[PDB]
């Protein structure tokens, strides 16, 4: 009546294609599967349809192959994230602190030849992050203007220049930037320009906080009523970047 069915196998597959059944005699040959290689290079793997009508016994014959081993990049490294560079199995690349990553960070064993396996993508290499400097701005000297170029976490602090005249500058945004990315600096360069805010007043309230005699960006004022009055805005302005009291003036209603 003969072997119907045959086993599948880890590592192997019939060379050609299966018919539905087979009779004694006959023999089904196998062949490495994709990404494997011989256990004993020669050695012919077959299974027989024996005159018992069992299929003969055959040993595993084929092995995964593997992917060469890789070498962790200057000043980064490789991770077999799998434990092997075994087929089917991947590695990712990344960068030390200061260096970012030029190429594919995952590279993945594949057979790509017809024959063996490599590769899928050649290892990236980590290059130090150096960006250059940051603008100036109106009246605006950065420190180490004579320097050339900054390393990573190199920080710029912005100076406002002396006064052009009667009143001087008030730094909007931050002073302190720094260098985070290869072509990136972390906060913009920061407007410097004069900034004044129009003295405080309140009908029926006095000035708690500030008598600054003028009020520059970032300048605080705390406002209360006189005797018999309930406030009715908010008891904290700020001086804003636009030289408004953010936000609006209080009110001192009965
Ligand atoms: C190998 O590791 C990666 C990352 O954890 C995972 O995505 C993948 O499934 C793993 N493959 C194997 C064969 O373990
Ligand atoms: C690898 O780099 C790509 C961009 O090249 C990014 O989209 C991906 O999230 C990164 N993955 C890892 C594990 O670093």
């Amino acid at each position: 009546t003969g072997c119907d069915d045959p086993p599948r196998f880890v590592s192997m597959k019939p060379q050609g294609t299966l018919k539905p059944s087979y009779s004694p005699g006959e023999q089904i040959v196998y062949e490495c599967r994709l990404g494997f290689q011989p256990v004993t290079p020669g050695q012919v793997l077959a299974l027989v349809c024996q005159d018992n009508n069992t299929w003969s016994s055959l040993q595993e014959g084929c092995k995964k192959r593997r992917c060469p081993t890789l070498a962790d990049p200057t000043n980064g490294q490789v991770i077999l994230v799998n434990g092997s560079t075994a087929f089917g199995s991947e590695v990712h690349y990344v960068c030390n602190n200061g260096y970012y990553l030029l190429g594919t960070n995952i590279s993945y064993c594949e057979v790509s030849s017809g024959t063996g396996v490599n590769w899928s993508d050649n290892p990236p290499t980590c290059e130090k992050i150096l960006c250059q400097p940051p603008p100036e701005i109106q009246n605006g000297k950065y420190t180490n203007n004579h320097k050339d170029v900054f390393e990573y976490n190199e920080v710029v602090t912005y100076s406002c220049d002396p006064s052009n005249g009667p009143d001087e500058y008030s730094l909007v945004g931050e002073s302190k930037l720094t260098c985070i990315g290869n072509g990136e600096w972390s906060s913009q360069p920061p407007q410097c320009k004069v900034v004044k805010c129009v003295y405080p007043a309140i009908e029926h309230g006095t000035i708690v906080s500030g008598f600054g005699p003028k009020y520059y960006y970032k300048a605080t004022v705390v406002l209360k009523c006189n005797e018999g009055f309930n406030l009715y805005g908010n008891s904290v302005v700020v001086c804003g970047e636009n030289s408004t009291w953010e936000p609006e003036l209080p009110k001192c209603i009965k």
